[PDB]
């Protein structure tokens, strides 16, 4: 159950970008709020056309069923607006934006513990959805969001949260699937039912390499045909820049689905680092 919010209680301001199948605005949701006072709220809107009814009930599918869950790691969905010729999903406004893109923008001037302290936090978001019996399907630096920045004055490191699911790759189309190697594991091109938890302990692996290579996108210089390919011989990631995950990132990155460690297992050995 997705908390309604009227159309005229949601005013667009920025066109942001795209999404799979989705368009992307910040506005503001004008809302009843704690003690009744009349809160002006940003928020982020990810707009499904109506027409595309397979990826809409997709969509919404993920996004309420990881809802349902709280968790300080997991985006707060604040409703959904059907009211118009489009699907709208009303979530909080993170306000550093995506991972990836914040690592460019830094120029990754972060150090190794930063990194560390994000694949924690995320290793802690995986292990929640875990226990949870959750595939998120869609983990990926970009869909991680950076709430706060690292203070050195109070020692707090920065903060993520991961993004909603958005369409599962059960259903979206096999090129959009290919285009996402080496985020989608090789079982999963091989037959995108073959979606399992075990995805995520893949995909995780290939975050995992983004952070450490400042938001470089892994195999960016292939196409399709290669990046089948780069499966089918069964190759490995390069060793990151920051190498102090690479072990990690293989022993997530393991062609064997049942031999991919629990994120218990992966919680440990970043605690070791
Ligand atoms: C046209 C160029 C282009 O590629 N645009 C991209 C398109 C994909 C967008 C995206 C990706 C993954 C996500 F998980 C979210 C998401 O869920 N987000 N992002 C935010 N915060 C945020 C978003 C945009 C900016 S921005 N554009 O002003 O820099 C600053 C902060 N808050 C929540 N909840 C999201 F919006 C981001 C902009």
């Amino acid at each position: 159950v997705f908390h309604k919010i009227r159309n005229e209680d949601l005013i667009f301001n920025e066109s942001l970008g795209q999404g799979t199948f989705t368009k992307i605005f910040k506005g503001v949701r004008r809302e009843v709020g704690d003690y009744g006072q009349l809160h002006e709220t940003e928020v982020l809107l990810k707009v499904l056309d109506k027409a595309h009814r397979n990826y809409s009930e997709s969509f919404f599918e993920a996004a309420s069923m990881m809802s349902k869950l709280s968790h300080k790691h997991l985006v707060l969905n604040y409703g959904v607006c059907v009211c118009g010729d489009e699907n709208i999903l009303v979530q909080e406004f993170v306000k550093f934006g995506s991972l990836d893109t914040y690592l460019k923008k830094n120029k990754n001037c972060i150090n190794i513990l930063w990194k560390l302290e994000v694949a924690k936090q995320l290793a802690w978001a995986m292990h929640f959805l875990e226990e949870n019996t959750l595939i998120h399907g869609n983990v990926c630096a970009k869909n991680i969001l950076l709430i706060r920045e690292e203070d050195r004055k109070t020692g707090n490191p920065p903060f993520i949260k991961l993004s909603d699911p958005g369409i599962s790759i059960t259903v979206l189309p096999k090129d959009i699937l290919q285009e996402r190697i080496p985020w989608v594991p090789p079982e999963c091109i091989e037959n995108p039912k073959n979606l399992n938890l075990a995805t995520d302990k893949w995909s995780f692996g290939t975050t995992l390499w983004e952070i450490c290579s400042g938001g470089d996108k892994p195999l960016s210089a292939l196409d399709s045909q290669r990046k089948l390919q780069f499966y089918e011989d069964r190759h490995q990631l390069p060793a990151p820049k920051w190498a102090e995950l690479a072990n990690l990132i293989n022993n997530c990155m393991d062609y064997e689905p049942d031999h991919r460690p629990s994120f218990r297992a992966i919680i440990r050995d970043l605690n070791s680092l």
